[PDB]
């Protein structure tokens, strides 16, 4: 029954099994969702995003990979938390990060994402977000295009992974959320780099650190919540990239 992801981290101390998918509390107010893409002749490939409570609402990082499986995250969140969903980010235009968008949309969630996360959705085959976030040339969000975001703190750090991939941190805790950006501090591979940059990846990840500098517990896409090593390793992987 358990599911063997062959990419992302298994099944630990901690986690809950919820449907299909797993849910893991990182603070008192904070968890991390994981569903899981099946891949036929491959096997599963897991992605996290969060969910946070503040106050009397419910704010989520990511959707799953598909509606189905987003629907079974509001499902989880009814349940265990019984709050409205005032809204969600969702960190780039790909699948494991956006797949789920009609179904927050369906739900009446507002949604936000990187202006050019909006401008590529349809080409990366995704539902755009119902609006549009900006940023300063130092990477934090333009902040009349966040409002309300309670202890979210969004933060764009450069072309990486994708050309519009950001970042969310959350004020009062000790967690970051590098999304796909960030692979652990022992990946041998910063994963798929087909729409990558190359050239800027490694002071994109760097520049995530600095932005939030207190941060002990850095959440990912692919990988369990690890120290600042994620970091400073897939700095170090990205400047042989160069
Ligand atoms: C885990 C991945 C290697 S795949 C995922 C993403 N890819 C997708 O969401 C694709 N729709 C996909 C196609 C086939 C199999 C799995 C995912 C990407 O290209 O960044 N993020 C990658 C990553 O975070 O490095
Ligand atoms: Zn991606
Ligand atoms: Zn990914």
């Amino acid at each position: 029954g358990e599911i063997r992801p062959t990419i992302g981290q298994q099944m630990e101390t901690g986690d809950q099994r919820f449907g299909d998918l797993v849910f893991r509390q990182l603070a008192p107010n904070v968890w991390q969702h994981t569903s899981y893409l099946d891949m036929p002749g491959f096997g599963a490939v897991a992605s996290n995003g969060l969910i946070v409570r503040d106050g009397g609402r419910v704010l989520v990082v990511d959707t799953a990979w598909t509606d189905d499986q987003t629907a079974q995250i509001l499902n989880w969140i009814k349940q265990e938390i019984n709050l409205p969903v005032a809204l969600a980010v969702v960190t780039h235009a790909h699948q494991d990060k956006m797949g789920g968008m009609d179904a927050l949309h369906a739900a009446g969630i507002a949604t936000y994402a990187n202006a050019l996360s909006n401008q590529l959705a349809p080409q990366e085959g995704m539902v755009a977000a119902q609006h549009s976030l900006t940023f300063a040339a130092n990477g934090w969000v333009e902040p009349a295009t966040a409002p309300n975001f309670g202890p979210l703190k969004v933060f764009y750090p450069g072309p990486g992974h994708t050309s519009d991939n950001i970042t969310v941190g959350i004020d009062g805790t000790d967690i970051a959320f590098g999304g796909c950006l960030i692979k652990d501090s022992k990946a041998k591979s910063l994963g798929n780099l087909g729409d990558a940059d190359t050239e800027h990846y490694a002071a994109s990840a760097r520049a995530f650190g600095a932005a939030f500098p207190k941060a002990s517990m850095i959440v990912m896409s692919h990988s369990a919540p690890d120290s600042r090593a994620a970091i400073t390793h897939t700095a170090r992987m990205a400047d042989k990239l160069r």
